[PDB]
Formats: structure tokens, sequence, C-alpha cells
């Protein structure tokens, strides 16, 4: 294979940038702060469930919505004893409240029968509900986006939407049901990998890792978009042996390409790297939330990793910020270890790019605690605020199924300062568990 260079007109998480992170991450400005285990509580309304990846009901710009006096948070939850038991529950608090004890449980968004009543071929094969986002429409509706996962069809993941009908009173919120419940996107082969392409490889025992999940709603100039975790397709730089010879994925220089590519080809990570073709994808939606246009990815991570999760994007003080989470254990970069887990971040003058790295390398947050640590956090997510230079970082705390008495729960939130192309964790900015806004 001859060296070549092709960007496919999109941005890229390069080997050179990633290689800088091990030295850089020793700086406290890029570190998830240490939390105090004796302040940590289970979500009391969730009655012995693990509650992990969660997201707020947001306005179109990403700020936290006020639904008839309440904040709403959707979260994956299930039986700690059953790793494949995952559904979306809806929690809520009166605006102004901050304690984890303020979060009431409206129960599951969906009935088991809803996927059948939807008259949706893909939905009737669903076995779990994985993460997404939720927006509060201009006509006052709760518009959910989430990932339909099918264990019966080799882990197919499909971007899916529903309207959640919720009655509000002075005292409680109550889910009456859903409507407009439909598959929107399951990949197209050319831009984003579909499940058949995963099956073509030999599915799980191939080492490939197919993703199409964590859809995030955002608008710009009245146009509606989802930005999501995916993998590339055949026309925007696919996985394969040929991919290791594309200098676009290396960055820096040809000297660096030669050196780094010959090390990678000689390493035990060659096959992993060939399979790695993560992407943060984008589609425009119609006004009824169906698919308008498949768009080019904002960024891809060919060779580095197959798994860039919890896609997030918003405009803040004149610039666009794009984030994703990723485990060091699934990466191929020298010096990044199986303990390292990241939130990576990118910046642009436009929603559709081009995106360049925050803090020169992409590093925004690093968390390297032992999986057994009660204060281990995952699924970090930057929640934009109405004003100022801070966003709020939410995450879940405590690994699923690890401890009988300590379940996955809302992590203490904290502040991340953002200005220009730089971020820093705000010193001693730890808030309540699950707190969504600075303003009370
Ligand atoms: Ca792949």
């Amino acid at each position: 294979q001859k060296p070549y260079k092709e960007t496919y007109g999109i941005s890229h998480i390069t080997r050179h940038d990633m290689l800088q992170i091990p030295e850089q991450q020793k700086n406290e400005k890029y570190q998830v702060p240490e939390f105090d285990s004796s302040t940590i509580k289970n979500i009391s309304s969730a009655k012995g469930l693990d509650v992990w990846a969660s997201w707020p009901l947001q306005n179109a710009d990403g700020t936290v919505a006020n639904y008839h006096g309440y904040h709403i948070v959707f979260a994956l939850a299930g039986d700690p004893k059953n790793a494949d038991d995952t559904s979306i529950y809806m929690f809520y608090q009166k605006v102004g409240e901050t304690s984890i004890d303020s979060w009431k449980n409206a129960g599951r968004v969906f009935k088991d029968s809803d996927k059948f009543d939807a008259n949706d071929s893909i939905l009737k094969d669903q076995t779990q509900e994985w993460s997404g986002s939720a927006t509060f429409t201009s006509d006052g509706k709760i518009r959910l986006f989430y990932t339909d996962f099918s264990g019966k069809h080799y882990g197919k993941q499909t971007l899916t939407t529903a309207q959640v009908n919720v009655s509000a009173s002075d005292s409680s919120l109550n889910i009456n049901g859903v409507e407009d419940y439909k598959s929107i996107f399951d990949g197209d082969g050319k831009t984003y990998q579909n499940v058949q392409q995963f099956i073509d490889e030999g599915n799980y025992s191939s080492g490939d890792n197919h993703t199409l999940r964590d859809p995030h709603y955002v608008e710009d100039k009245g146009h509606k978009y989802l930005v999501f975790e995916a993998n590339t397709g055949t026309e925007d730089g696919y996985q394969g042996e040929e991919s290791l010879f594309n200098k676009a994925y290396y960055g820096k220089s040809t000297s660096f390409f030669r050196q780094e590519s010959q090390k990678l080809l000689q390493s035990d990570k060659k096959r992993t790297a060939e399979l790695a073709n993560g992407a943060l994808g984008m589609i425009e939606l119609n006004d009824d939330y169906t698919l308008k246009k498949v768009m080019k990815p904002l960024i891809a991570s060919n060779t580095v990793t197959d798994e860039i999760e919890r896609a997030n994007v918003f405009k803040m003080n004149g610039k666009w910020y794009l984030f994703t989470d990723s485990r060091g254990s699934k990466m191929t970069i020298d010096g990044i270890t199986s303990n390292d887990i990241y939130m990576l971040g990118y910046v642009s003058n436009s929603l559709t790019g081009p995106y360049k790295p925050l803090n020169k390398t992409g590093l925004v947050l690093k968390m390297d605690l032992d999986p057994n640590d009660v204060t281990f956090t995952y699924s970090h997510f930057a929640v934009p605020q109405a004003k100022g230079n801070n966003v709020v970082i939410t995450s879940y705390m405590t690994n699923r199924g690890f401890y009988a008495d300590k379940q996955s729960t809302f992590a203490p939130s904290f502040l991340l300062n953002i200005k220009g192309k730089k971020t820093s964790v705000v010193k001693d900015s730890i808030l309540e568990q699950g707190q969504l806004t600075v303003n009370k």
C-alpha cells in the first residue's frame, strides 16, 4: 500500500494530537475533580435500580428547559443483576431544587407494547433503549431522541424519536404515553456504517465495534439536526487495511506518518486500528422529525478508536463546541492506558465546521480511576448555560452492578470554563448530584 492523503472534507482526531495527551493530562485544568464518597447517595426515587447515562430536557440551543415548573432528566436504568436490562426512565424536580432527593421518578417513558403499536418494523425488534437527547419544542412538547438497540439482530442501533405526553400539576408530573414514535436512521453504508456491514465482518468475533447511537438534537437558523455517535462508511474513509496509509489520520508531517505508521503496522494494535473508524455524524431533520438529509461527519477517529460516544454540540459566546467521550482501553495510542477515559472537545466558527482541537490536542476531561472506585464517573456531558463562561458537567457515578448497596447514580456535577479554543475545570466547583444549572 502506497502512502496517500485524503480528508474526505471532514475533520479528524489525529494520532499526533492524541499522542500529546498523556503528558498534558497531568495538568489539573483537564482533570475530572476528586469527589467525596461519603456525600454520595443513590437516587432514592429509583428504588434499587442502576441509573447511568442521563440527559436533560433541553431548549433548541442546549440550555436546560423548564417544563411547567420542573426540570426533566432522562436516564438509562435497570436491574443491577441484569447487564442487558436497559430502559429510559424520566426523573423530575421543581425548578429551584438542587438536592439529589428532589428528583422524583415518573417511571419508564415507554410501555413494552409501545414498540409494537408504533407500526415500525425496526422498533418491534428492539431489546434495549440506549442514550440520546430530548428537546422542548416551540409548541410545548417533549421530543425524545434515543437509540433503539436490537440484540436479536447483532446489536443493530437505530436513531429513534418519540413525543412523550406528560401531564403537569402543582405536585407531580405523570407520563400518559407516547406518540410519533418512529425510527429515523439506521445508517446508509456510504456515509455511516449500518448493521449489515458489521455482519459482513463476522459481527462481534471480528473485533469490529458497530455504533449508531447517542443522538443529540440541536438547531441552527431554524434548521433541525441530530449529531450522533457513528462509524464511517465506504465513501468517507472506511475501516480496512488501506486506512493505515492515509496521512490525514496521522497529522503533523510525513516524517511523523512514516515513523508512526511503521510502528503501528509492527504492533499488536494493527488490526484494532484498521477496524477503528469512529465518527460523530450529522443529519438534518424535517419539521416532523423525519430524515431530511444525510450529511458528512463533523469529525472521525480512523485508526485511533471505533468508539466515540455521547456526541454533544452547542453554540456558546460566538463559537461552536463539539464533544465526545472515549475509553483509552479501546484506543491504539502509545501512552494512553486502559485506565484512561476522556471527554474530547473541538471548536468551530460554524455548526458544520471545520472543527479544530480544544487545548491544542482535543483533551478536555480525563478520568483514570480504578473501575472499582465508588467515585468512578462515566458519560461526561457538557450542559450549556443561558449566560457566562461556564458549562455544567454531568456524569453518572459508580459502575453498573459493582456494589449491592451503591448503585449507578447521578455524579456530583462540576463547572468547566470555556473561552475561545481553551477550557479549564473550575477549581472547587463541585455542585449537587445531578445538578443541571448554576442558577438556582
Ligand atoms: Ca469499525
